């Protein structure tokens, strides 16, 4: 229905605002971008399923996250990719590994303190009537 087209726009409203703080923030510079190939040839072999913030972005568009759940599923990847990747006690790893935990951290908490908890229900009921 019309109303449900609305529903999804609203929560892509909200998931380009979350990601937009969550890319003009100077800590995620590393996570707005893919990893460049050039720089990094063994990441595409070791990281299955990469993400950064300009793909969610993507994929916000493409309509491709019909709940936060969805959405946090990918933000959670970012974290567990950087987790995966950089997991050396040097301090170039640590730093990444830190900055990708806050990344994922400050994105809970702005839905913790912002998403609506029957506005995702009711996300999650329409996506399960489709
Ligand atoms: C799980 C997300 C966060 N990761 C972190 O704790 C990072 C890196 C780190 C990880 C394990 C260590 O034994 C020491 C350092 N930042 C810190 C705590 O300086
Ligand atoms: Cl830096």
């Amino acid at each position: 229905s019309m109303q449900e087209e609305d529903t999804f726009r609203e929560l892509r409203i909200f998931l380009r605002n979350v990601t937009h703080r969550l890319a003009i923030d100077k800590r995620f510079r590393v996570f707005t971008k893919p990893v460049d190939p050039d720089e990094v040839p063994d990441y595409v072999t070791v990281i299955k399923q990469p993400m950064d913030l300009s793909s969610v972005i993507s994929k916000i568009d493409l309509h491709k996250y019909l709940t936060v759940k969805d959405y946090l599923r990918d933000i959670d990847l970012i974290c567990s990719n950087a987790l995966e990747y950089n997991p050396d006690r040097d301090p170039g790893d640590r730093l990444i590994r830190h900055r990708a935990c806050a990344l994922r951290d400050t994105a809970y908490a702005i839905i913790k303190e912002e998403l609506d908890e029957d506005f995702e229900q009711l996300c999650e009921e329409i996506q399960e009537s489709r």
